[PDB]
C-alpha cells in the first residue's frame, strides 16, 4: 500500500457519515478528485485491524470493475483510505434517480462490468457475502465497480444486514448462507442473480413489502422474483439460472460473463422479451 501524507489530500465534502468516521470527497496531491474514508480517534484494536484490512484486501486487486485504492494514511491521525472518486454513487441510488433513462444494452453492460469483477474476485478467492446494488459504485463512463470489502466489518456495517433466528442481508442471500452459513462464490452469484433484478428494474427493493421471514418462505417453496418489465428473455433466464437452490446448478462467474459477452456482442439477441406478468388490469371499449 502507498502511504499518503496529509499535506496531499484535501477534504472537500461529505459523501457518507457513519459513528466512528465519514467518506469525504476529495482532492489527491495535477491535482486528482478521490474519496477519503477516515476512522476517528478512539478507534479499537478490532476497528484499526477492520479499517487498515479493507485496505489490505482492495491493494490486492488491479481490475476495471474493483474499486481502486490510492493509498492509505496510517501513520497521522485520523487515518485514511483514499480511492479512486465514482463520480455516479451507489448503484442502487442511481438507478432510482435515473428511472428509465438508459438503453437494455447499456443496462446489460452494466451487469457485464458487474460480473467481471466478481469473476476476478472469485478467481482470487475472495467471497463477497454482501453482494448488491448498493455496494456497487458507478463513475462517468457508467462503469460499474465493486465495492465494500472486509471480513466480518461487511455484514456488520451493512444495515441491510439483519440479525436472523448471523447478521445477513437476507433478500441478497442465497439459501445455503441463510441456513447454515455457508458463504461461497456460488452463494455470491446468487446474489449476482439480484443484483441482475434490481438492475433491469431500476432499482426495485426485492420481493417489494415481503417481509425477511416471508421471504425465506417463498424461496423455500419454489417462489421466484417474477420477470422485470421490458427485461430480455435471455437476461430473465440467466438471473432464474442464478437462484437454483442447489448450489452446484448455479452458473459460475466464468459462464456469467461468457453469456453477457456474447448477448452484448449480437445485441439483437436482447430485443426478445420475457413476457412481463401485470398486476393492473386497463380495459377500455
Ligand atoms: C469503496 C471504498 C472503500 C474504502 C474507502 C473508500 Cl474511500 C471507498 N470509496 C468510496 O466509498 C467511494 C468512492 N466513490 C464514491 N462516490 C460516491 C459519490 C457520491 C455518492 C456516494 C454515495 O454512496 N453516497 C451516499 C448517497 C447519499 C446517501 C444515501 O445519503 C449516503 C451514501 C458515493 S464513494
Amino acid at each position: 500500500t502507498t502511504e499518503i501524507h496529509p499535506s496531499c489530500v484535501t477534504r472537500q465534502k461529505v459523501i457518507g457519515a457513519g459513528e466512528f468516521g465519514e467518506v469525504y470527497k476529495g482532492m489527491l496531491k495535477k491535482e486528482v478528485p478521490v474519496a477519503i474514508k477516515t476512522l476517528k480517534a478512539g478507534y479499537t484494536e478490532k476497528q484499526r485491524v477492520d479499517f487498515l484490512g479493507e485496505a489490505g484486501i482492495m491493494g490486492q486487486f488491479s481490475h476495471h470493475n474493483i474499486i481502486r485504492l490510492e493509498g492509505v494514511i496510517s501513520k497521522y491521525k485520523p487515518m485514511m483510505i483514499i480511492t479512486e472518486y465514482m463520480e455516479n454513487g451507489a448503484l442502487d441510488k442511481f438507478l432510482r434517480e435515473k428511472d428509465g433513462e438508459f438503453s437494455v444494452l447499456q443496462l446489460v453492460g452494466m451487469l457485464r462490468g458487474i460480473a467481471a469483477g466478481m469473476k476476478y474476485l472469485a478467481n482470487m478467492n475472495y467471497v463477497h457475502r454482501d453482494l448488491a446494488a448498493r455496494n456497487i459504485l458507478v463513475n462517468s463512463n457508467l462503469v460499474c465497480k465493486v465495492s465494500d470489502f472486509g471480513l466480518s466489518r461487511v455484514l456488520e456495517d451493512d444495515p441491510e444486514a439483519t440479525y436472523t433466528t448471523g447478521k445477513i442481508p437476507i433478500r441478497w442471500t442465497a439459501p445455503e448462507a441463510i441456513s447454515y452459513r455457508k458463504f461461497t462464490s456460488a452463494s455470491d452469484v446468487w446474489s449476482f442473480g439480484i443484483v441482475m433484478w434490481e438492475v433491469m428494474t431500476y432499482g426495485e427493493r426485492p420481493y417489494w413489502e415481503l417481509s425477511n421471514h416471508e421471504v425465506m418462505k417463498a424461496i423455500n417453496d419454489g417462489f421466484r422474483l417474477p420477470t422485470p418489465m421490458d427485461c430480455p428473455s435471455a437476461i430473465y433466464q440467466l438471473m432464474m439460472q442464478c437462484w437454483q437452490q442447489e448450489r452446484a446448478r448455479r452458473p459460475k462467474f466464468a459462464d456469467i460473463v461468457s453469456i453477457l459477452d456474447k448477448l452484448i456482442r449480437a445485441p439483437d439477441s436482447l430485443k426478445t422479451l420475457a413476457d412481463f406478468d401485470p398486476r393492473v388490469s386497463i380495459r377500455l371499449p
